[PDB]
């Protein structure tokens, strides 16, 4: 991955891992992201995610969205962020997201919609 | 569109339209946004979204999220809400977004996103 | 109260009403919330709120926020909006809030935070 | 400080310094903020806050909020978070902001608030 494509695996702060493959001239991608967390009383599923990298400028820190569908709930969550490159060469990704819950009633939307953090790191596409 | 499909024409409280093609059995889709609201110096272009809407359990008012890449801009929008057909038998797409800008530097990362609702209701997709 | 003080009584989009006594010239303020809504499984307390209204170039469509700390909860939810004197002279409260949920351990805290917007316009403070 | 009251002196992930008075038995506490960062065009001055921290079932791990009136600008800064106590005993503060600009208009509304996180953890307030 060039330095900054979102292409590759990658982790966060929370332990949670994403695998993100190549990246078309459109600037989208696809890939799945198993979260090491969960409110859940269900199996955590590795779950697909689709999203989109700025490709406007072609900026070597480009800022970027994407869906995570999880397989596991109802609840969706999207996260965006910019891809850094740091003072050591070393790829950041600082993202939010928000994760919305599945609420019976309209009159339950206030209630929702959560929002936090992650910090994603890559990990070795290649294992021992 | 099945009740609450997110496929067709929708507008939003800031008059802001989006496209949504067909979801495939994924809960995939494309679409267009085109932002009716920037703080741009530059011509907003109808510009391209991807996303996801959820289809664990089938459920009537599924949530989603799609991330739209802005054409004029820098920066990247993520939604995520959910569909409810309301009392009166119509769809409404209740949202947040964080909307993205691209800084400089790793430093201004704290000041780049920014996150608000959005209000979608149907238009016709067909024209007089 | 001068068009935009934040003092007086006010309701919002939830049927949530709240009420703001006297602001000094600092710009700090107490008040009481009443909200329409809960995910709780406790009596709804009036709680007390406490913030400030910004007071830099005096201006006439202030920016503000304020803490308002659940008497049936470990919650706190904390608000910031701007008022705004709309095309009708009629004061309008933009706002948006962080409602923060009290977890077991450091390690919840990724799920503690709900965020979502409220609209609040002026109630009569004077009764029939 | 009892571990985890709000009192005493606090930096955070971005270089911020804050300093909270005694927390009464309402919970209530004001302090003032330097923000290491601004997008400004002016001095940063160290500015008050506002807030109260909670007090139901007194638990060792309140969670609080507090607003930050900018000296320097027109804006409003609301944070909550909760105070932890860690794995070593040390107290850390976890919280999400939502940073209110002055937009002219109602209509800018849409963009006027940032979010985001920080994180805090104590400072002597003994120097040397
Ligand atoms: C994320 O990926 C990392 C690396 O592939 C996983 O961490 C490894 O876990 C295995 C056990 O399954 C250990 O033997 C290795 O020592 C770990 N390596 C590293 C670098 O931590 C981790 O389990 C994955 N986390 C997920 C899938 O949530
Ligand atoms: C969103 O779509 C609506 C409907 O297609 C557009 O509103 C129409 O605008 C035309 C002028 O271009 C008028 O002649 C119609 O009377 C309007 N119809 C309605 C139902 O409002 C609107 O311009 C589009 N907004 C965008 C693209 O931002
Ligand atoms: C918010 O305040 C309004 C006005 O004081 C309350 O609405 C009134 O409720 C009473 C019954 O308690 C009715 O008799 C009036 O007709 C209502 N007036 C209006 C203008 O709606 C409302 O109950 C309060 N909501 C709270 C406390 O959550
Ligand atoms: C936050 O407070 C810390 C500690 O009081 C300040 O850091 C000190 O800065 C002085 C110079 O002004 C140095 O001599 C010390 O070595 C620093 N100590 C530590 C522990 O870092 C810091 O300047 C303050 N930050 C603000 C006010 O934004």
């Amino acid at each position: 991955a060039r330095k900054c494509s979102l292409t590759g695996k990658w982790t966060n702060d929370l332990g949670s891992n994403m695998t993100i493959g190549a990246v078309n001239s459109k600037g989208e991608f696809t890939g799945t992201y198993t979260t090491a967390v969960t409110a859940t009383s269900n199996e955590i599923k590795e779950s697909p995610l689709h999203g989109t990298q700025n490709t406007i400028n072609k900026r070597t820190q480009p800022t970027f969205g994407f869906t995570v569908n999880w397989k596991f709930s109802e609840s969706t969550t999207v996260f965006t962020g910019q891809c850094f490159i740091d003072r050591n060469g070393k790829e950041v990704l600082k993202t939010m997201w928000l994760l919305r819950s599945s609420v019976n009633d309209i009159g339950d939307d206030w209630k929702a919609t959560r929002v936090g953090i992650n910090i994603f790191t890559r990990l070795r596409t290649q294992k021992e």
